[PDB]
DNA sequence: GGAAGCGAAAGTGTCGCAACCCGAGAGAGGAACGATCTCGGGTTGCGACACTTTCGCAACCCTTAATACGTTC
């Protein structure tokens, strides 16, 4: 109508999507649709920017297992939620993961279903309204500033049923996949990372069926929490060998064997027409298997391997290269893992499990992101649960940095208890969580003190609560004991004081910090107890 | 696990080095060894225990050596078999644990 | 007729287990090798169940109705 028109001009998303569906200055109605979701600007430092950001703004959880109603505002690059009860953290990412399979379910097919919550397990115990509710707010630009979605579910037998309310989740999701259908455009990843995968590796690995080539399996299990590394190796095998070959040479020998058989059927064979026929058939659908890879406009396979390789040489600090060898008729992946090379089933279990989120992650953008100059600055939203499992001190440091930088345009939201990945971290994308005896909470809050860039020690005592000496060792008491004892015999060393001194040379050594200071205690109090007797 | 399986059954057998990933890749003699010297008081003071494996493919084969555990699981097995006595723990708990 | 959300019905694919096979290896019998038994790795068939796809309940009442009270379709 006029008033679709109107708003469809003015850059409404939605009312330009209703206008080309009614018409199906239809063209014109699409591009609209199509320029939305597609233009973008490279900033100063070199990335790809869309133009209309794709994030989740707010959680709420009303009457949803140990909430009573908790509201989350979430950041559009980097969340992370700290606190002791762990269990509270990840219904958190629960939440949000049932939310994302909305999403995922409908750009995969027409009235796809994403998932529900459970009447046994979702429904807070002594709830007085007998019914859960998870909401969410998505933003796509300016267009689309609000895409609520709410998750319900009552008990049995209650009076009234609570349905949940998806139709605006499904609407967007409906105009990624139909544009998609007519013009290849690039498409968001969504994904969860459980402590589920921290799993052992099965060295033996599938044949290629040719389902990990299609570009919709990069949808396949992304919310189950564990990855699928296994589909990651079957494909980058798979993308090797399309390297080591052409494509269609196939055709041209298929067009050839064609050729030559119907040659032989002209020549008075009739008995080898059946063979013919299944030969053009097999021609035929190579042909339409190169034309549908043409039409889907998806990168080769030479820059596909380049990109994940390079993606994982640069996140993953061990492994400075990785490659298919083809020994013992069979195709390994090979790593340089410190210099040296290894097969996968080689790496330490923390470079693994790292390793295999990052090439299921790259994996997974490069073939959603097919028009992008770089696939992994596509949009997304990525859960990851203790980000710092298995990592030490060092990765920590490193592991967010390297995350960021990789992919600059997802919105990631993370659970850590690591005070070493915090001092990486800005204040205000920290959420902290002390819920009550009862689990129950009603916001969260950021910590008072500035976290990016400080002290580990500090961190540790200001935001985690945690002494920065064991309070259940002697030792750790010995210089404030050391400091009364001096004070109680007016700055002189004493007998007892003698003995704890040397003690504390004899225990933490010469060159310690904690005997430097002892020494200092010693100079200042005999220097104040000498002014006190001038006085 | 050499002495847990000699502890349970005369000439049990315990575990043994991969051929496919434990020998080192680079590894010019294409052999691996594990030695292990175990002490129990000073009656026997020394208990050597070698675990040992060639690479795939090689024509000569190093083999482990592990009577020493072997002996020292039988006195706690036999004695243990005539009159009860107090028996080791051997444990490993490994990043696996945590899975469900 | 059939929105929006939901779940019944029915078909398909996944995947983990059990049973089996194979070669390696320490070394019983008694005094020269190598019997018997177990480790570790791989293959294959099976079936329970997860996943996928289609159907169908019935909101709304279309710009467009009339108003003395009852009954029937």
């Amino acid at each position: 109508t006029k008033q679709y028109e109107r708003k469809a001009k003015g850059g409404n998303l939605l009312s330009a999507f209703e206008l080309y569906q009614r018409n199906s200055l239809v063209g014109e109605w699409f591009e609209m649709c199509r320029d939305y979701i597609q233009d973008g600007h490279v900033d100063e430092s070199g990335i790809f920017r869309p133009d209309n950001a794709f994030y989740l703004r707010r959680l709420t959880l009303k009457d949803f297992r140990r909430f009573s109603l908790l509201e989350i505002k979430l950041e559009e690059d980097l969340t992370v939620i700290i606190g002791n009860n762990g269990k509270g953290k990840t219904s958190i990412l629960y939440a949000i993961a049932k939310t994302l399979s909305w999403f995922v379910a409908n750009i995969l097919k027409e009235g796809g279903s994403g998932q529900r919550l459970s009447e046994m397990t979702d429904i807070k115990n002594d709830a007085e309204d007998r019914y859960s509710d998870v909401s969410s707010t998505f933003f796509f630009g300016k267009g689309l500033k609000s895409v609520p979605i709410r998750l319900s579910r009552s008990a049995l037998g209650t009076a009234e049923r609570r349905d949940s309310e998806v139709k605006p989740a499904k609407d967007l999701a409906d105009i990624w996949r139909v544009i998609n259908e007519v013009n290849t455009i690039n498409l968001p990843t969504f994904a969860l990372y459980n402590v589920e995968r921290s799993q052992p590796f099965n060295r033996n690995i599938k044949d290629n069926t040719g389902r990990r080539e299609e570009r919709f399996d990069a949808y396949s299990q992304t919310l189950g929490g564990a990855g699928r590394f296994d589909h990651f190796v079957e494909w980058y095998i798979y993308l090797h060998k399309r390297t080591v070959s052409d494509i269609s040479s196939s055709i041209k020998e298929l067009e050839q064997q064609v050729n030559d058989l119907q040659r032989t059927v002209d020549g008075g064979m009739v008995s080898v027409k059946s063979l013919l026929e299944q030969m053009k058939f097999k021609l035929s659908e190579a042909i339409e298997r190169n034309d549908a890879a043409v039409s889907s406009r998806v990168l080769t396979e030479s820059v596909q391997k380049s990109i994940v390789e390079k993606a994982i040489c640069s996140v993953v600090p061990s492994i400075s290269n990785i490659w298919v060898e083809m020994i013992t008729g069979s195709d390994l992946v090979k790593v340089t893992n410190d210099g040296h090379d290894v097969t996968i089933d080689q790496l330490s279990d923390g470079q693994r499990v790292f390793l295999s989120l990052v090439a299921d992650l790259a994996r997974r953008m490069v073939m959603l992101n097919p028009l992008l100059e770089n696939p992994l600055e596509g949009r997304g939203i990525v859960l990851i649960d203790e980000i710092e499992l298995h990592l030490h001190p060092k990765w920590q440091q490193e592991v967010i940095l390297n995350l960021r930088s990789a992919f600059p345009n997802i919105q990631f939201i993370i659970t850590t208890h690591s005070p070493i990945v915090l001092s990486t971290i800005e204040k205000r994308c920290i959420r902290e969580f002390e819920p009550n005896d009862d689990g129950d909470q009603s916001f969260l809050d950021s910590p008072d003190m500035q976290t990016k860039g400080s002290e580990n020690a500090q961190i540790l005592e200001q935001v985690m609560n945690v002494h920065s000496t064991p309070p259940g060792i002697a030792e750790s008491h010995w210089l404030g004991n050391f400091e009364l004892l001096l004070l109680d015999n007016s700055g002189e060393l004493d007998n007892h004081s003698q003995v704890l001194y040397d003690q504390i040379k004899a225990h933490f050594g010469i060159d310690s910090i904690e005997l430097k200071k002892a020494d200092s205690l010693i100079r200042i109090n005999k220097m104040k107890n000498k002014l006190n007797k001038i006085r």
